[PDB]
């Protein structure tokens, strides 16, 4: 049984609570290991670990479910508990209705069936929603590397929506693989040169985040492949704003996109900014681009 340390204190996997499996059902599938929707009446999804994988992959399982387990924050998904003494073995997480963001994006981009579905200020409750995650992470000083829209998650479709950090599974991988695997396109230049993280290294990424919410769900660096975008950023370049995006928000993301990892905002000056753009009527009375 592995060990794993956050905030200080140490833990085991005898710490994590194990829900009895009678008491879990599965409901339908989600997404491929697996993901369920279940019940345990509380709502789950169920993370699954394949009876057939390596001992690489069991280990990886438990430190993920030791991992978001020792994390108490409002935009970082919860886990209700795991069901290892059974196979496969269950990781449980608060279920989050509205799904992922990526997808939530391109799903619900205002069109002419629906003008208004989404507007500015939406959006900047998500970024502000991961922003104050990154935030929390970053003072327990926990490095997520991965910090993309794939990886969080809504809480409704609604306005009274929920964003928070869903997936561990890049910082669980480094914790303890392939180059056309890692997240080049969300990676300061001293990450993929140097493999050098730092707090600053999430930075950089919930800039690229930012872009993929204010595109509302575009792939980053449109038309180029993993070495393009490693030239590109590396040569100083970065990406053009979104279609519609406010200067103050684009100026964020810029600053977030420095090259020296010193001369980028920490999460305090993220938010505060942030919420400068919420209050800026300039802003939020943009209207977002529809799509026909
Ligand atoms: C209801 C629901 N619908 C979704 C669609 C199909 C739109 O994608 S995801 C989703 C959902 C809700 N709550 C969770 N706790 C949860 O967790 C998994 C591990 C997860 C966590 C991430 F951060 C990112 C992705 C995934 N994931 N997505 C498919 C498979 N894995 C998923």
């Amino acid at each position: 049984n592995p060990n794993y340390c956050f905030a200080g204190k140490t833990s085991s996997i005898s710490d994590l609570k194990e829900v009895p499996r009678k008491n879990i059902t599965l409901i339908r599938g989600l997404g491929h290991g697996e993901v369920y929707e279940g019940q345990v009446p509380l709502q789950v999804a169920v993370k699954t670990l394949p009876e057939v994988c390596s001992e690489q992959d069991e280990l990886d399982f438990l430190m993920e479910a030791l991992i978001i387990s020792k994390f108490n924050h409002q935009n970082i998904v919860r886990c209700i508990g795991v069901s290892l003494q059974s196979l496969p073995r269950f990781i449980l997480l608060e279920l989050m209705a509205g799904g992922d963001l990526k997808s939530f994006l391109r799903e619900t981009r205002p069109r002419p069936s629906q003008p208004s579905s989404l507007a500015m200020l939406d959006l900047l409750h998500v970024a502000r929603d991961i922003a104050c995650g990154c935030q929390y992470l970053e003072e327990n000083h926990f490095i997520h590397r991965d910090i993309a829209a794939r990886n969080c998650l809504l809480t409704c479709p609604g306005p009274g929506r929920v964003a928070k950090i869903g997936d561990f599974g890049m910082a669980r991988d480094i914790y303890r693989g392939g180059c056309a695997m890692l997240p080049v396109k969300w990676m300061p230049p001293e990450a993929f040169m140097e493999g050098i993280f730092t707090s600053k290294t999430d930075t950089w990424s919930f800039g690229v985040l930012l872009w993929e919410i204010f595109s509302l769900g575009y792939m980053p660096y449109p038309s180029k492949s993993n070495q393009e975008v490693l030239e590109f950023v590396t040569s100083g370049g970065r990406m053009d704003p979104p279609k519609n995006c406010p200067g103050p928000v684009y100026r964020i993301m810029t600053q977030c996109w420095q090259h020296q990892p010193e001369d980028r905002p920490n999460f305090a000056i993220i938010l505060e900014r942030i919420e400068y753009c919420t209050q800026d009527p300039d802003v939020i009375n943009t209207a977002l681009p529809i799509e026909y």
